């Protein structure tokens, strides 16, 4: 099985649907270790109700960030962790930690990037009253969420809608196209040439989700 580490700092929902569709077996992989740097996060309260190994490190108990970083990679490298996921973590990787997982560490953000990169982004799409927003799993590197892009979903924006309801419905594509991006990890489908990425023999020119959904 893949073997993959999750990264949160919060509610941690995108780390509940993985923790399920890999329980439904719809994806064929393994969550060796949650890392919170949160120690109140329910994260890991779902981690327990799980039994999904859970480790707190806390930025504040090194000096640098570097070493902070360093910590979280070999506790990862331990356990022999393939694809690292960011599910709700709130700190920003470096070169320091992303250099170990090179194009193997993911995201999910609430937009579709490079619209309403940062935080919010469900707020600043409501705000500037774009009709269409959406989701995007995306390759970390040292931009703000500007990395490679795997796959998007593309959600409509009511002229009613506040922060809350848009993120709602942003929400439901997340838990979707997130657990469907590891499981292409997990049949080795992705592809990356240069700042793009394939997805071997999905289907493309879909709509609401390019490529388009399989497990979903
Ligand atoms: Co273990
Ligand atoms: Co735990
Ligand atoms: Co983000
Ligand atoms: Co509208
Ligand atoms: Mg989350």
């Amino acid at each position: 099985m893949l073997k993959i580490g999750v990264l949160v700092s919060g509610r941690g929902s995108n780390l509940q649907a993985i923790i399920d569709a890999i329980e439904s077996g719809k994806v064929n992989a393994s969550i060796e270790l949650v890392i919170s740097d949160n120690p109140k996060a329910y994260a890991i309260e779902r981690c327990k109700k799980h039994n999904v190994e859970c480790k707190v490190i806390q930025r504040k108990e090194f000096p640098s960030k570097k070493e902070f970083e360093e910590r979280m990679a070999l506790e990862l490298k331990k356990k022999g962790v393939e694809l690292v996921v960011l599910a709700g973590f709130m700190r920003i990787l470096s070169h320091n930690f992303l250099k170990y997982f090179p194009n193997k560490v993911i995201n999910i953000h609430p937009s579709l990037i490079p619209a309403f990169q940062g935080l919010h982004a469900q707020k600043q799409a409501v705000e500037f009253g774009v009709k269409f927003s959406g989701c995007t799993v995306h390759i970390v590197d040292e931009s703000v969420d500007a990395g490679p892009v795997i796959v998007q979903a593309v959600v409509p924006v009511l002229p009613e809608d506040d922060e809350n309801t848009l993120a709602d419905r942003i929400l439901k594509w997340e838990h979707k196209i997130l657990p469907q991006t590891v499981q292409w990890f997990a049949q080795d489908r992705i592809i990356i040439d240069g700042r793009k990425v394939i997805v071997k023999d999905a289907t493309y020119g879909t709509l609401p989700v390019n490529p388009a959904l399989e497990i979903f």
